[PDB]
Order: C-alpha cells, then structure tokens, then sequence
C-alpha cells in the first residue's frame, strides 16, 4: 500500500533490545507496514554445515518470534519464511510491495560479507534504504579494533585493556512496540513463487535427520526468545542470593557436567537473548557494592566474575572480524603455524564418533553428538586429546566437527577457542598433566562414573573401581562385567604416555626455533589458563 519496511532476521532472534527492528518500526505513522522475514539460503543462522540439534533449536527459535507477533498484533502479524537466495527474494518481494528499507542486525563475521554486499548493491539498484545496526556484540568490533592501532587485540587482557580505554558498552535499547504495527499480506500466488512456507518446517525437510548414534539424548534445549528470557531470570535470581549472601556455596563453583541446559550459549549465539541486556542486567545487580569474595580466582565485585565471560565473546568475535582466514591455519596471521600430523581419518572419525577408548573422552563426544552441548571443560579436554595433549591432528577438523553439532557454534568463538587452547606453543603449563590427562580429569569431573555410564552404556556394568581406566580389569573381570576391550569397548586408539611425550617435545623444538614469538592470539598468562580450564590450583 504507502510501503513497507523490512526487518530481516539472519541472527538476533529476538524482539528486545532490537535497534533494527525499531528502525523498521520507525515509520509507523506514516502508515509504513512490517514484514518479518527469515530466509533460508543455505548459509544464514549457521545452516551450511549443521545437524539436527542446532537446526531444531533454530526452528524453535523463529516459532517464537512468529508466536510473539502474534501475540502482540491479535494474530495480524506473522514472520514469513522463504527458502531461496535472499536478493532473489528481496527484489520480487519489492515488485509486490514498495520496500522503503531492509533493516539488520549486523553480521560482522566475514563469512557474512558476500552476502550482506549483494543485498547492499541491490539496495543502491533499487533505491531502498539499508539500515545496519551493531547489535550481536557488546561494542562495534572496528571501534576495539582502530582503538588498538589496526589489529585487534590478540590476549585476552589486551582486548580488556582496549575496552577500558573505549567504555563501558551501551545499553539495551526499549523493546518494539507491535501493537500498532501494520502487516501485509501477499498475493498467494507471489507466495506461491517465491517458496513461503506455509508452516515452519521440520529439520527433516532441509535432508538432515539424527546424528551419528542417535538417541543418547538425556536432557533437551528449548530455542527461543522466550526460554532466553526464562533462563535469565533463574540466572539473576542465583547471581541475587549469591550476592546477597555475599559468595558463592563451594559447590555453585565447582564444575557439574550433571547438571541440565540452563546455559544461555545458543541463545546469545542466534540472538535470542541479547548480549548487551545480559551485561547490564548483571551490572545493575551488582551496582555500586563492594564484596571480597572471588569466584574460581574471578573477584565478584561488579559481576566481573560474569561479565568476563561476556568479554570472552567479544573477543574471539573482534578478532575475527578482518581475518577471512580465521577458522584454518594456512594463510592465519592471528595463528602460529604448527606442525600437526597430516590428516589421519582413522583417528578423525574415533574421536567424532566416541570411540577413543579413554572414557571420559568418548562420553563427551557422544553427549555432543545427543545434546549438542558440552561443559566448557569437557570442550577443553576433548580439544587438547585431539591437538597437542594427544592425536596431534590438526585443530581445524575439530573445529569442523564443533560447527556442525555444538548447539551455539559461533564461527569465530569455537575457532578462537581452538587456536586459544592448541596452538599456544609458548604457554608452558597448557601441556602440564593437569590439562592433557583426560584420566585424572574424570576422576575429579565425575568421581562415581554416572556421568560415564550415561554417554558410554557399555560401562554401565563396570564397577566404579574400573570405570575410569577400564583396560586396567583383568581377563576374569572383564568377562564378568560384560565388557572385553577390543569387543563391547574398545582400546585406547594411542598410547597417551608417549604422545603426550612426542608432542611436548615438538612445543619445545618449536619455541626454540622462532626464539622470539609473532603477535598470534594466545592466554595472556599462567593466571589466565588455570582460570580458563578450571584448574584447582
Ligand atoms: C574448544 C572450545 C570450543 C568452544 N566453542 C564455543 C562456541 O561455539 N560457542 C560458544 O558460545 N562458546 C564456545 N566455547 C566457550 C565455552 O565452551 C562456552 O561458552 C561455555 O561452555 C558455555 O556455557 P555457559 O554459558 O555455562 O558458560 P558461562 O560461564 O555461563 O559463560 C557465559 C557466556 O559467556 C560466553 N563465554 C563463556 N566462556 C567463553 C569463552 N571461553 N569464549 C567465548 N565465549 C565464552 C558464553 O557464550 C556464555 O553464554 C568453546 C570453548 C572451547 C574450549
């Protein structure tokens, strides 16, 4: 009719703190309609290379956002969702409707750029404004990155150093106001043309079904804005009590790999809840008060001890921004230049598929392949038993194993945090026994062995006394408890000892040979690993 603005969601699957969607909403009294628009094109929202378990928490994700237009619109408002090449779907959708403008939150990965650039020329082609808003982060990534002379911050205390210098970020901005918005509906037959869904599809309809098992699932994950928020809350309401309290109880700092999915990575991966609304929501419950109390080495004053991990993010995501190069070694400026043993795919698909014969290692590539999330510390012993605490393989197959069935997957946070954790060659104590040792790991992560016999049922009859080194069973017992090694489990696929040998001396042969480091991303310091993999020193 006058037209029509755009609000077109690749990640921020949400309506709070959405400043494109109020630049959408920003011509509301000009009789400026709303049209929510999602677009599968084989690539947006992680959908290149993904399983079943991200695709689905997806899905729940953009049912939440139709079911809240609904809700706030008497059912007037619905999120269309196409299938196809989004400037394809954009300059017909222009023929039915005059688009005024195409608001988004901003992808600053460069695995968006190409994408973002066709719809940016088709904007200048067809005279339609196009809104980009810094939203996903907590700062503009440029700003941290022309604050730091060009480059971006590659320790952790430089980019905290940077931030300092710049601020603190901004606030969340008012939420949408849907009531009075107007919607329009299409001519079915353009629906027809341009593969509308009619309904929200299943997971099944883009050929991906269950993973590489199936159905070890124990705990599940509801996606959406609304289970953001829901989280949130039971997050605060901890972080109140503690506060109020004025610590944490010894045990809501040890790590609980048996605990259930109050996690809120996939929802601040996908947008659904919003980066700067957690920040703040932290920050004002911990305003102006001073504790002493720390929390794993982390002082808790001003919720730093959380906030932190916010800062993480941002900063695997800034230093990403500029590098095209960022998820591989060849051609990574960021990254050290390792020599990992040439591809050997039988060790490759032994760790996918659990099947390493140390035991905590294949509960934890299991559960990732049921539930699609693992304990930042399972992550961190999974990630070294495939690099330098064990295959010596390079990182970057695990990395393109991370992507396809961890639930959050950030392109630039999972591939940091494998540059972070296997290729910092200088950082002495990464390949101390108290990293590299998945053994001693499980016997303080899950003393009982519940958590093994959970993800590795062929444990299940195996005595606690053997559950965490189960070749350590003599012939007779392990006829008894059903589990011959080579048969129902199967053998350790290397011997950790001498790897773990041969590989701390490629480190040392390493460091020797360049003398003298080049900047690549790294820990900032000794302090800065025994926090990073919960060491309890
Ligand atoms: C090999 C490896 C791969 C990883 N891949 C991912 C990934 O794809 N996506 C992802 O979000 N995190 C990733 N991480 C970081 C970490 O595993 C998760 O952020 C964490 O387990 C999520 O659980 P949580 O929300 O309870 O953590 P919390 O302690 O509650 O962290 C709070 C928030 O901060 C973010 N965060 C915390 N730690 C880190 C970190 N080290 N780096 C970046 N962000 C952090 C999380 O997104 C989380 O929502 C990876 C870590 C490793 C070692």
């Amino acid at each position: 009719t006058r037209g029509a603005n755009v609000i077109w969601f690749r990640h921020g699957l949400r309506l709070h703190d959405n400043p494109a969607l109020l630049a959408a909403l920003a011509d509301k009294d000009q009789g400026i309609a709303l049209i929510p628009v999602f677009i599968f094109d084989g690539e947006s929202a992680g959908t290149k290379n993904v399983g079943y378990n991200r695709m689905r928490f997806l899905l729940d994700s953009l049912q939440d956002i139709d079911d809240q237009l609904q809700a706030a619109t008497d059912g007037r408002g619905r999120l269309l969702v196409f299938e196809g090449e989004p400037a394809y779907i954009f300059r017909r959708l222009h023929e039915q409707v005059r688009l005024h403008r195409i608001c988004i939150e901003q992808d600053c990965e460069p695995i968006w750029n190409e994408r973002d650039e066709s719809i940016r020329s088709l904007c200048r082609e067809l005279n339609i404004d196009f809104v980009e808003k810094v939203s996903h982060t907590l700062w503009d990534p440029q700003l941290v990155i022309e604050t730091n002379g060009g480059i971006p911050p590659l320790t952790y205390q430089m980019f905290l150093h940077t931030v300092q210098i710049i601020g603190l970020p901004p606030r969340p901005t008012a939420d949408a106001r849907l009531e009075d918005a107007t919607f329009v509906e299409l001519d079915p037959e353009f629906c027809r043309s341009l593969k509308l869904f009619e309904q929200l599809p299943t997971p099944e309809h883009f050929n991906v079904y269950g993973d590489n098992m199936g159905f070890l699932a124990k705990i599940n994950w509801r996606g959406g804005e609304t289970q953001a928020l829901l989280l949130l809350d039971e997050r605060l309401k901890v972080e109140q009590h503690a506060f109020e309290r004025g610590f944490y109880l010894p045990n809501q700092a040890l790590p609980n790999i048996h605990d259930s999915p109050k996690s809120m990575s996939a929802h601040l991966r996908f947008g659904c809840l919003s980066v700067r609304r957690f920040y703040w929501s932290v920050h004002d419950l911990f305003k102006n008060v001073q504790l002493r109390a720390c929390v794993r080495g982390v002082q808790m004053t001003g919720g730093a001890h959380i906030t932190g991990q916010l800062i993480w993010r941002e900063y695997f995501y800034t230093m990403s921004v500029n590098n095209p190069n960022y998820d591989r070694m060849e051609g990574n400026d960021i990254c050290l230049s390792i020599p990992w043993a040439k591809p050997n795919e039988n060790l490759l698909q032994s760790w996918r598929l659990g099947q390493t014969g140390f035991p905590l290692i294949d509960g934890a590539m299991r559960q990732l392949l049921a539930e699609g999330w693992l304990h930042h510390t399972l992550r961190n012993t999974v990630a070294t038993f495939l690099t330098r605490g064990g295959l010596w393989q390079s990182w970057e197959h695990g990395l393109q194993h991370f992507l396809k069935y961890l639930l959050d997957a950030d392109w630039s946070v999972c591939a940091g945090n494998w540059m972070w954790v296997s290729s910092s060659a200088f950082e002495r104590l990464l390949d101390s026994s108290l990293v590299t040792c998945p053994v001693a790991l499980a016997k303080r992560l899950d003393p009982d062995g519940t958590y093994i016999k959970q993800y590795v049922p062929e444990l299940m009859n195996v005595p606690k006394e053997f559950v965490h080194e189960p070749w350590r069973m003599s012939a007779e017992q392990q006829e008894q408890y059903e589990c011959l090694i080579g048969v129902h489990y199967p053998e350790r696929i290397i011997d950790l000892s001498m790897a773990v040998k041969r590989n701390m001396l490629a480190m040392k042969s390493l460091r020797n040979s360049l003398i003298t480091p080049p900047p690549h991303c790294r820990p900032s310091n000794e302090e800065e690993v025994r926090q990073f993999f919960w060491l309890a020193d």
